[PDB]
């Protein structure tokens, strides 16, 4: 009855951090050491402010960091000392070559497999675990059958997690299903068992699900572009109701009061966001193009299409209102972050709308509460970023002297700000574009203070 | 306070049916009438066998009629004495016109509006309640508009149906929520409030959601496409899967503890039916293209495309496994209702699978324990030569070629399967569109069949 | 295949000739080329300034290296692409070339010089792929 005492996770990552941080405050007898590359991000999860921005993860590591939990840099000895590895590094889609923009590049996924070979002697169990696994654990096995040591013995396991960034803790501690993929011999059942054993230990039973490699990875594949699909869905039909004169928020209620249905995941927005999703979905419409499936492979092409639409319709929509001109125009972008209670940036619609605004001349002013200045700057480029974006300290700068104000990430202090204020400063007509429907019922308090305020899913 | 104390319902389907059925059963101080052209049909449903088959529905209508409810041809006078008027008539789409076999056609629509305008005297609620309604409370209020009676005074109200045909009954005794759409007038809100009683009879008032009459409309169409989206989208994956070596059963579940999926309608199947969502989804598409929105028109469009694409499929994979020749094989098609539990044919995926299998001129066997014989020959219509309907699931096996399962019966697992294989031609092959043979795989292995079925291949 | 060492076992448009006019090498180390691939090329007759021509338009010197013989070629590369039917290649020390490759170790027989002798090469460790012929 193999039992797990010493776990390595090759990646300190919005995944790596926060799953290895809970399984080490789950299970104390169990040391779990996190490593990486990056000595930056390594400092930082070992200093008083950590390298990500996530609710109650200060908690979680400083109550275990040090006793049972570990942050080295070190790859080398951990991987050495390790009974389960985890692989939870990055796969960025390909820049060049055949999939290029569209296919996930597995070469961080290979290296690490090929340092683990370098690394390890006897029994082990490596299991991958990422939001989008795209033919990872194959390629791991593919490394490990080629590369055979005297009495060594690797097991791969599949082990995708589905933590979503700003609700990681809660998701981590209470999640609606864990997921472990592994081979159907008994070589085999045994480590997927062993795995089952580290998660019951905060996890029942039945909420903890077996199946094969593959399966494991095509129902991540799946379950995220169901996902993904919803938000796209709600909001095609946001468009519908501009045009015609609805309310997607109210249109959404009548929806989601179907339990088929159900009423999660409705809100209409400026488009989703994150490392997940798009890469998701691209991943999937590539594997079914290369599986001959051209029909599967267009149906959820429509996901991303529909995304992008929602992207360039509210952009359209600012420029519009300003009289098709902002060269030299002031504007506020309110939350840069792809969602709420992170720091993440990573395929941020604020990205998109920033972009879109500045390539027809607009002077930016960006405020997020979380998102560090430098990542904007990175983001917004690839010297124009010079000219016309400004970081904001605080929301009533960015506002200040600003012909419109945009709001891209539903921040809950953005509701709280004091409209009054923000009005008394700006240049009039004064505009709100809210891509978020965070100032609903708000609407006759900014009206009746002299706002314009448009908003996706309701035309004036 | 505007009580509403008889109302009348034109058009007596298999949603004016039940839904005033049940209205009338909850409400026994209420007076219900139910009015349609058809003879035959209203004959149908004053007789001991409905001319509709739904589990429930017998008790129901056999506990009020003749004494809260009434079936009656004489549509005049319904109208005449009806505080509420329903209006739960069928809408085709277009045989010709803009929108050919796309858009819906309000003919009965409004040729309902304009019998209702000639009958009717005072104040009165008009309500159009159908399942795919299309412009419709817009195209009433147009009549109404136009011929104007001295001291007519109608209203109208948009109240969309969500009952599934099978379990239609449990779905109004226990709706998930009624939509009540209104004008914003105060008039309007009046009239509104009237129906919203009706069904306080029964349903708790936060289950009663009050909109106005477009976003009541809209609400509905979306509703309807976001359900064939679910199954489209389990169905992509189904091919996935047969592609792959995994089980879309296996992954359906994966998928459906998340709680923000959900895990209803992810069950893959040989393609959805019903009268509802093909022609939900194209009239969206067909709005959208309307309102120059062709990026949610294509969007939309991948719903029904999909559905296409599910059927032919399965449809080449029957013809694949037997050599790619099948004239004059026997074939058993077992099940020609879209769904189990019920009669209705519409749309159903039997159909079209029957059609492939006929173009390549198999001899036929059809076998449904409610739905209409009469009904199969008129849907599939060559009829002579290679369709049978058969009077039991054993006469069409005797001596078929391949088992082919398309609608979801409970009779169709715990059939004798080795008194079946026994008079089957070798090879004997089952294709399973439901997954209803589930678990039984490998009972029928030994047995000696080669047992296909959607998302998961050998 | 970004940073991965590749070799390339002939350049010639066909054996016992160094003319390289519209060589098939050209176009597989070009697909290659267009991976991120290093590539190390071999030819017995093909001179090395025709093939840093052939392959240019600065991409050439990130990733293009000419090897004086076949075995440098293959030390420490992932795949063995053989494009051309030098009677040499057949003559190779395969037990060699192994021992100094990154494993998985491929290779790719795009002329079917190498037939015959599958079992002692897959035996060897190589997984080895030929045209016209498929697992
Ligand atoms: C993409 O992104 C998701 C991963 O999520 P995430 O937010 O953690 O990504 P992330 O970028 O936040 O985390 C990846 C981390 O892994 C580390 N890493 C990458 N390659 C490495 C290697 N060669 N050796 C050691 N460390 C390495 C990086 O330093 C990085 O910090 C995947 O699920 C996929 O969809
Ligand atoms: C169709 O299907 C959906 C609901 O299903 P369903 O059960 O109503 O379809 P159904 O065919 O069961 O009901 C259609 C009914 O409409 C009635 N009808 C049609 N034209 C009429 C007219 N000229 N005068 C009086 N009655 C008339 C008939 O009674 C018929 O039974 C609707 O949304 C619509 O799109
Ligand atoms: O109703 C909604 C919900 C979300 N979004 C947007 O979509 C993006 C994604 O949000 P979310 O899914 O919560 O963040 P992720 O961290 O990407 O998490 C999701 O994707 C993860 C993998 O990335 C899965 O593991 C999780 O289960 C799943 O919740 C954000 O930009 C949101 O603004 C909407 O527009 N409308
Ligand atoms: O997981 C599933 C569920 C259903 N179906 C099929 O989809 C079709 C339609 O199913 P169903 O929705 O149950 O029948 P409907 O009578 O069309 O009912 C739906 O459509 C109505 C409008 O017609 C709405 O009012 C209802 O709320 C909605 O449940 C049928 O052929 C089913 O077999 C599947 O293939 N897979």
């Amino acid at each position: 009855m193999f039992e797990i005492k010493k776990i390595c996770c090759i990646g300190a990552g919005y995944v790596g951090g926060p799953t290895c941080s809970v399984i080490a405050h789950m299970c104390p007898e169990i040391r779990v050491t996190v490593v990486d590359v990056n000595e930056s991000r390594i400092n930082a999860w070992n200093s008083p402010t950590l390298p990500i921005y996530e609710p109650g993860l200060k908690e979680v590591v400083e109550s275990c960091r040090g006793k049972n939990l570990f942050f080295s840099t070190n790859i080398d000895d951990a991987i050495k000392e390790a009974d389960l590895v985890f692989i939870s590094v990055n796969t960025p889609t390909k820049t060049y070559g055949m999939g290029k923009g569209r296919a996930a590049d597995l070469k961080y996924i290979e290296a690490c497999a090929r340092r683990i070979v370098q690394n390890s002697n006897g029994y082990k169990i490596v299991t991958e675990k990422s939001t989008v696994p795209v033919r990872a654990a194959e390629s791991i096995r593919r490394i490990f059958d080629a590369n055979t040591k005297p009495n060594l013995n690797l097991q791969v396991l599949s082990n995708p997690e589905f933590l979503a960034e700003g609700t990681a803790i809660k998701d981590l501690k209470n999640p609606d299903r864990v997921l472990i993929g592994g081979d159907e011999t008994p070589e085999g059942q045994r480590a997927v068992q062993a795995l089952c054993a580290v998660y019951e230990h905060w996890v029942p039973r039945e909420k903890i699900l077996t199946t094969n490699t593959w399966s494991s990875e095509l129902s991540k594949l799946a379950a995220n572009a169901f996902l993904a699909q919803r938000i796209s869905s709600i909001n095609s039909i946001s468009a519908l109701c501009e045009a015609t004169g609805a309310d997607v928020e109210e249109v959404a209620t009548a929806i989601g009061m179907d339990q088929r249905i159900g009423n999660k995941f409705l809100k209409a927005s400026v488009g989703f966001g994150g490392s997940c999703f798009q890469k998701d979905v691209l991943n999937l419409v590539y594997l079914c193009e290369a599986l001959n499936l051209p029909e599967v492979a267009r149906y959820w092409q429509q996901v991303i299409d529909m995304n992008d639409y929602q992207r360039r319709r509210f952009a359209s929509r600012i420029i519009d209102s300003l009289f098709n001109t902002v060269t030299d125009k002031k504007i506020a972008i309110l939350g840069f972050a792809f969602k709420k209670d992170t720091g993440d940036t990573r395929e941020s619609s604020s990205i998109y709308i920033s972009k879109y605004l500045m390539d027809e001349g607009a002077h930016l002013h960006i405020y997020d509460p979380k998102v560090p200045r430098e990542q904007i700057v990175v983001d917004l480029s690839h010297d124009q970023v010079s000219r016309l974006v400004t970081i904001s300290k605080d929301p009533y700068e960015a506002c200040d002297g600003a012909h419109a104000v945009v709001i891209c990430t539903e921040w809950d202090m953005f509701k709280e700000l004091d409209y009054e204020r923000i009005h008394k400063k700006m240049l009039k007509p004064a505009f709100i574009f809210d891509g978020r429907r965070v100032l609903d019922g708000l609407h006759n308090e900014l009206q009746t203070i002299g706002f314009q305020i448009e908003t996706i899913g309701k035309k004036v």
